[PDB]
Order: structure tokens, then sequence, then C-alpha cells
């Protein structure tokens, strides 16, 4: 069973990385891999634990 | 049965109803790296275990790194 579905299937193994200056105010990461926005969250995860029963959700990071 | 669609996190805090964190990057260090794979012992930090689930399953899933430029 993987988890990500259909998201950049042309590299092995996707990784993200973000310098905290570039951020801003709050990034909101996905953790779900069915974000169309991804590697942000666009809010998919509630269908995804809708249809599946799960509780995922994303990763945010935020200045103080 | 296809009606039995597969769940991402399999046994991670399932009391929560949703699983959220949040962080302050003051807080952070000179970087952290995220788990997306919620296989990870240290979750929601990521401690290696996207490779054995990308080998198991075929996937290629991987962390978040946020860290200082
Ligand atoms: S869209 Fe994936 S965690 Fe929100
Ligand atoms: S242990 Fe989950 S992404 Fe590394």
């Amino acid at each position: 069973a993987m988890i990500n579905l259909h998201i950049q299937k042309d590299n092995p193994k996707i990784v993200h990385a973000f310098d905290m200056e570039d951020l801003g105010d709050k990034a909101v990461y996905c953790r779900c891999w069915r974000s169309k926005k991804f590697p942000f969250c666009d809010g998919a995860h509630t269908k995804h634990n809708e249809e599946t029963g799960d509780n995922v959700g994303p990763l945010i990071i935020k200045k103080k």
C-alpha cells in the first residue's frame, strides 16, 4: 500500500527543504500526499480522512 | 474489496481525530527534519523509516526539512 499515489512519480524520493528566512509568517505543509499544491496543504486531508477513517493532518511552521 | 480504502497513518496517535503539529521557527534550532510517511518512531520527526516503507511498497515519499540559509 503506497502512501503517495500520484505526486512527482519520476522522483524516486520526494524531499523538500526550505530556509526559515524564506517562509514569512506561516507555512502549512501537506502530510497526506493528496494536496494539489503539494508540498503545501490545500485541505485535501479532510476528504482523505473522510473516505478512509484516517486522522492525518498538516505541519504548520510559524513565527512566534 | 476496493470499497475499503487504505489509511496513510496506521498507528500514530489514533485517539486524536486529526493530527496537526504547529511549531514556532525560533524554537527549531539550525534544522528540523519532519516525517511525511507516518512510520517514524519519533513522529512528527523523520527517523529514516520512510526508506523501509519505500522499499516495501514501491513508494517515493521522504521528509520535509526546515532550516537556516
Ligand atoms: S492537504 Fe495534505 S495534510 Fe492538508
Ligand atoms: S521517517 Fe517518515 S519521512 Fe522519514
